[PDB]
């Protein structure tokens, strides 16, 4: 299930509003689950000197379990994206396995402003695209995303209305894992 070609950073955003605050995913747009469960996931990314480092959480919506990751990757030459490696880790940040190289994601961003974004994310392990998603993010918990956003994701040439919408899925986040 390939990701999606025609994806690249939107140019001249300012990273400040990316690289800021914390992001709650509010809507996502599955190509293709694997699994049919559904999750919330909420991330801290932040850049220095072209270097990400993100905490990231996801929340099984049907299960109730959640799962703990960080980032690591360049930006690349073309702007806001970037390809990252990454440890998996306890509700602690304790490093259950590092960054190897043959698992990674590749998190694109197609729009920011001071409250809202848009980013596409192709996760990928070895030779195989494992999944592809478009995600809008807002700072706070069940925010409204912006008129800006929304206008970016009709401009992807997708629907928001045909996205997830994660209110619904009485979400859990650890706001703890994430700050910082
Ligand atoms: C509501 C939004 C999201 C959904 C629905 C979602 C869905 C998924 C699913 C279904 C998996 C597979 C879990 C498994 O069976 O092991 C997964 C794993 C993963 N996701 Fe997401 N995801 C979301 C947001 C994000 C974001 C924002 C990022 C990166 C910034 C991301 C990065 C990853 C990574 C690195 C893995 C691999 C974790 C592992 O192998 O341990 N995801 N996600």
């Amino acid at each position: 299930m390939d990701c999606s070609t025609n994806i690249s950073p939107k140019q001249g955003l300012d990273k400040a509003k990316y690289f800021s605050g914390k992001w709650y995913v509010t809507h996502f747009l599955d190509k293709d689950p694997q699994v049919t469960d559904q999750y919330c996931s909420s991330f801290t990314p932040r850049e220095s000197d072209g270097t990400v480092k993100e905490a990231l959480y996801h929340y099984n919506a049907n299960k109730k379990t959640s799962f703990y990751n960080i980032g690591e990757g360049k930006l690349e030459s073309s702007g806001l994206q970037y390809t990252a490696k990454y440890k998996t880790v306890d509700k602690k940040k304790a490093v259950l396995k590092e960054a190897d190289e043959k698992n990674s994601y590749t998190l694109t961003v197609l729009e920011a402003d001071d409250s809202s974004a848009l980013v596409h994310i192709c996760l990928r392990e070895g030779s195989k695209d494992l999944g592809d998603l478009y995600t809008v993010l807002t700072h706070q918990k069940d925010a409204e995303p912006s008129a800006k956003v929304k206008s970016a994701v009709t401009q992807a040439g997708l629907q928001l209305s045909q996205f997830v919408g994660t209110k619904d899925l009485g979400c859990q986040y650890d706001d703890q894992f994430t700050s910082l």
